[PDB]
């Protein structure tokens, strides 16, 4: 096989505080606690969106962190994906551990068996070790196929998938509206 | 049976007023009252009222009355929609009102190809005024059609067929335009 990182550029995000941006997440920097997002709040909604340079199997995700336990790190925490930012499936609900320990998580990124791709990916904290301290995400490294002979063949299913999902929901949500 | 009548309505929402020119004055016909009106607190776009009908109708027609004199106020352009929700509301009539004290009744769009179709809201949109400078003002608004159940279930049902078409034809045009 091949997995290969997934360069990714930030898209949106809900917010950040002071000089904690969001394009902090592509520089693994464990050296430097200014190397982070961090949410201005932690009110819903908080996430940031990443657009990958090209659609792709995500398959995992990897957190870097500080050089030490930090209050912010995220305890809990949810990932999305799809296609375009609306929609997004949810592919990921989990937690770090607060240490200083990069972790790898696999992603959902099948559909009974068949691969999906996406082109954006959405994470969203949900809690931090220390309750009060605002969100905060050192280092987000993607990884999975983006071979476009696996790719577009994916796409090309997930496309009819979707559409075939839209039509099946248009249908339910216009005559349960009636 | 199935005369065109009358159609009670409620205002639903209305895009602003002026003092107490209120959105409800277009219930009442009463040509000799200045104050008797729905105005708009100013005639930037977009202004609008909507009117909720009490049970959905075939909407045939709409009566505007006006004042007992001529008016700077009255629409010299305006158009109406509706449909069966707030949103995605149908064009039944694009036109204008003569400046003068007579009541005016126009024809509603009411059919696609030969089915009628019903309503339960309609939008009334001003344009222009005779007027260029005054606010807008709606005096009296009257709607009529029929509401007979036996006439507009049925027709609620086609017309469902028709806008579940309709909606897959463009959920897929705008899924497809997302390639």
């Amino acid at each position: 096989m091949e997995c290969r990182l997934l360069p990714y550029a930030l898209h949106k995000w809900s917010s950040f505080s002071s000089t904690y941006l969001p394009e902090n997440i592509l520089v693994d920097k464990p050296n430097d606690q200014s190397s982070r997002w961090s949410s201005e709040s932690n009110y819903p909604p908080q996430y940031l969106i990443l657009k990958l340079e090209r659609p792709a199997i995500v398959q995992n995700i990897t957190f870097g962190k500080y050089e030490k336990t930090h209050v912010c790190n995220l305890k809990k925490f949810k990932v999305f994906g799809g296609m375009n930012e609306e929609n997004m499936t949810e592919l990921l609900s989990s937690g770090l551990k607060n240490d200083y320990n990069k972790e790898t998580f696999t992603l959902k990124h099948k559909i009974d068996e068949q691969m999906f791709p996406c082109r954006f990916i959405k994470i969203v904290p949900l809690l931090s070790w220390g309750p009060s301290f605002n969100f905060s995400i050192w280092y987000v490294e993607l990884s999975g196929i983006d071979d476009p002979d696996i790719v577009q063949p994916c796409l090309n299913w997930y496309s009819k998938y979707r559409e075939q999902e839209a039509i099946r929901l248009c249908l339910k949500h216009f005559r349960q509206h009636n």
